[PDB]
RNA sequence: CGUGGUUGACACGCAGACCUCUUACAAGAGUGUCUAGGUGCCUUUGAGAGUUACUCUUUGCUCUCUUCGGAAGAACCCUUAGGGGUUCGUGCAUGGGCUUGCAUAGCAAGUCUUAGAAUGCGGGUACCGUACAGUGUUGAAAAACACUGUAAAUCUCUAAAAGAGACCA
């Protein structure tokens, strides 16, 4: 009862409504969740990386969690030409690279489902929830709702802004989930799906746990890229290109904001192997192992802890953490043969 | 390959595009047609009589047309509250008026087509048409195609404006229909397809037979209301019914423009008998009939023909055409039970 | 609207409504049928929590005293008769002195008279006569007396709105 909730409130970071939460969790052990993506060519860190350890910890907790594929959506937001071939192929890529990565297939408690499949068998329980979502609707109210596809109002505003929120809001129906977590760029589709939903009156509002967006490699883009390798690291590169995309990042000397390192070991190594181990010589004070988070910072933030003890070890782990799916993309030849091909065509942005 | 061409342009009244129409008539002697409305409570005349007749001539000069019952865009826009078993009773009850009118049923060239039984069951066709239709649009684009539901755009915009038009647009080609025509309140939906069309390099541009909009009982309204029974003549009204409703009727004396029974008798009544007998007494001059359209307006426009004898014999005219109808829902039962349903229920405007 | 009918129904001079007929919309005709409404009080009003994916605000429903007393009048249970407990109606602008945009008096804004209830209506309240459905009496048909309900059934019966903090082609 507690030790399930403060596990699920572990997941994501700007929690709410715990009530609502710990009343759900007693009313239902075993919910139904999903994460809405975009796919478009290769996968960063964070929708790696980050994506596995939160639905492994679901997992533990005792949550099912299913697989989004956006292949639809992809080809509204205008991406790689709009072509179904090239995106359901990054879409196979990026199933892959999940089940590489250490997921929990044998138990049944994944499940992938592709939205072309799944809504065009189900249009029948899919076209009546978008009609009376659209119907209780304005405008500018639509409007407003458009940053998950990218700029906010003053732009070239197109009509896939109004499609993509009215879709997104009843995605959390359609698919029958109790729960689900995105981030922070989806804010104006959760007022738009709550005010919808009380003016309609349901069940229980789920529960949202929004994800902070990870900075780029330099100080000024506040999200992650899927285009310009010089912006996120990817899910099949070698040790000599993450170390070179690792080695460029924005790391201020003993500045705690705009350094994105202290997020990316937060969010990416310390959940994962539960500690952290800065690799040292013998000059330099030996190795520390690090169990928390705190800590980390209240040494790098006193003059004991350089950059140059840090950075090695972030690739190290991320190397040790990437061996596993190179292993199992070169021990495989349909994953080499989608890596080949995933790995030669345009990504918009 | 000449008779067949002008029995069509006498279908439309705004043709446009011969040479187009030309060719695909040399190309395809049987094409497929269709017409789009908006089921609501009860028909007026405009979409009774004169469709029928628009069908009929268009069997006569070798077309398949088939009926496209709309209820999911009757849900989306919002009438009778939304409800299935209304729309669908609604639909029902104007299928069997337009069999009990007159329609060449045994000979295989209607058909009948719910959107509902025809969209689920083949989804996968219609879903790929409606998203590359919205992939090629933009929003002002989007907003400019909202006349078919009702206002323009200085009003209380929803979303429901924005799903209506990429549907109408993605029917022209999910009902493998090879030409088809409406009315002149589609011109921005014909011409965002147009531009659709042309992005996407197809074949031949079908032909557009617009028919001109009929005004009401009043000069005000130039539209038809299947709402207020004071603007338009059903097709279930009583004799006594059928004569206080077309002796309500705005008729300038001696007047071209702004008399809606001019239009009437031509696109209603010179159609339908290919004659039209003017019903006067011994004193007045006898009984006139007026094989076309241009000598009856002469004689009107000249201080012979007065309204006292053309609304007389017009009324008799709209009993005479509604006799089969209603001896049809008299002698059946099911017939007169969905009068029953349907003549009981609020309808919208 | 007054008359004969002691009163009400019943006809006449006039208006409106339901229905029908004639008529070019307009309009004319047919009583075939019907027709004041008041007695009566309140309502411009903190904040939080919750009502199938953030924060804040104006707004739809329940819990925390529901800010002049909050349920105002009605309804339900106990009453030697004063009372004891619960449910139902959550408002918009102006104003009188406060200052300015106006050098001092149209129009608006920061605050006060919880509500000037002062100016208007939105909504409920026991009651009466008209018309209707049921009972007993007076009753030639018709109609009247007292009882239950209607004139706004009314409450989203749960089909209910909006704006600022935003990474595409």
């Amino acid at each position: 009862p507690e030790e399930k909730f403060k596990i699920v409130r572990s997941v994501g970071e700007e929690c709410i409504q715990e009530d609502e939460l710990l009343n759900l969790l007693t009313k239902k052990p075993e919910p139904v969740c999903y994460d809405g993506f975009e796919p478009s060519g290769r996968m960063h860190i964070a929708q790696g990386v980050m994506k596995t350890i939160s639905v492994n910890k679901l997992t533990s907790a005792g949550c099912r969690v299913k697989i989004w594929i956006a292949d639809w959506f992809a080809k509204l937001n205008n991406k790689m030409g709009g072509d179904l071939k090239k995106i359901e192929t990054v879409g196979r890529y990026l199933i892959e690279i999940w089940k590489a990565v250490g997921m929990d297939v044998e138990g049944g408690k994944v499940e992938f489902l592709w939205s072309s499949k799944e809504i065009n068998a189900r249009a029948d329980e899919y076209w009546p929830l978008v009609l009376d979502i659209a119907q209780k609707n304005n405008l500018k109210r639509i409007i407003r709702c458009s940053q998950i596809m990218g700029r906010s109002e003053q732009d070239e505003l197109t009509a896939a802004q109004i499609f993509y929120p009215c879709m997104q809001c009843a995605d959390i129906f359609f698919l029958k989930a109790d729960i689900c977590q995105l981030g922070m760029d989806q804010r104006k589709v959760n007022v738009l799906a709550r005010e919808y939903c009380d003016d309609i009156k349901r069940k229980n509002k789920p529960i949202i746990l929004s994800h902070h967006m990870l900075p780029g490699l330099q100080q000024g883009q506040e999200k992650m890229s899927k285009s310009d390798p010089s912006s996120s690291v990817f899910m099949e590169d070698e040790e000599a290109e993450v170390n070179v995309k690792i080695k460029k990042a924005y790391c201020p000397p003993k500045v705690v904001e705009g350094n994105p390192c202290l997020e990316y070991i937060k969010y990416l190594i310390l959940p994962w192997f539960n500690e952290f181990t800065v690799e040292r010589s013998a000059d330099n004070g030996g190795n520390k192992t690090f169990k928390s988070y705190e800590e980390l910072i209240a040494d790098y933030e006193s003059g004991e802890l350089h950059p140059a003890d840090l950075k090695p070890a972030l690739s190290k782990s991320l190397n040790k953490i990437l061996e596993p799916v190179r292993e199992h993309f070169r021990k495989d030849s349909n994953a080499k043969e989608l890596l080949k091909r995933v790995k030669a065509y345009r990504v918009t942005k």
